[PDB]
DNA sequence: TGCACAGGATGTATATATCTGACACGTGCCTGGAGACTAGGGAGTAATCCCCTTGGCGGTTAAAACGCGGGGGACAGCGCGTACGTGCGTTTAAGCGGTGCTA
C-alpha cells in the first residue's frame, strides 16, 4: 500500500510455489495489476 | 332252423426253477518295521559387503488425456435358392460265438 503511494513497483521473490499461488489470491482480493513468472510459465509467455 | 353247452384244443401270464458274475474268506511270500552302525548334509552360527530407498522438491520434457468431425463398419432386414434334414427301400459287413494254431 505505501509502495503503491509512492507509486513504486515492487518485487516479489518466494522459494515456494504454493505461496505464489497463495499471492495470486491475495493480489486478485486487493486486485493490484500483478503479473506472474516462474518455473512452470511457458518460455515465449516469459519473454513476452 | 338256429341256439345252448357238452366235450374237447391249443396256448400263456403266472409261477417255479436253472444257468452265469461278483464278493469274502483261505493260503502263503516277498516282503515292512524294527535294531543297531554309520557320516556327512542340514542346520545353527557370523560376518561382510553391496545394493536398495532417503523424501519432497522445481524445472523441465514425453506421453496421456481429453475434445472434436465424420465417414465408413457394424448390423438389422430380407429375397431367394439351394444343400442338409427327415423318411423311406434296400445292402453290407459289423457283431456274435465257434475251431484251429502260434509266436
Amino acid at each position: 500500500q505505501q509502495l503503491k503511494d509512492n507509486g513504486h513497483r515492487a518485487l516479489i521473490f518466494t522459494q515456494m510455489t504454493k505461496v505464489l499461488d497463495v499471492l495470486e489470491q491475495f493480489l486478485n482480493y486487493h486486485g493490484y495489476l500483478y503479473m506472474r513468472l516462474d518455473g512452470a510459465t511457458k518460455i515465449e509467455d516469459r519473454q513476452i
